[PDB]
């Protein structure tokens, strides 16, 4: 996702926060 979640919350379509990094199908993409 090419995002960080340091407050918890990702905003990329598709991903979920692994604190601190953003995932999507389990990876950091």
């Amino acid at each position: 996702c090419g995002e960080t979640c340091t407050l918890g919350t990702c905003y990329t379509a598709g991903c979920s926060c692994s604190w601190p990094v953003c995932t999507r199908n389990g990876v950091p993409i």
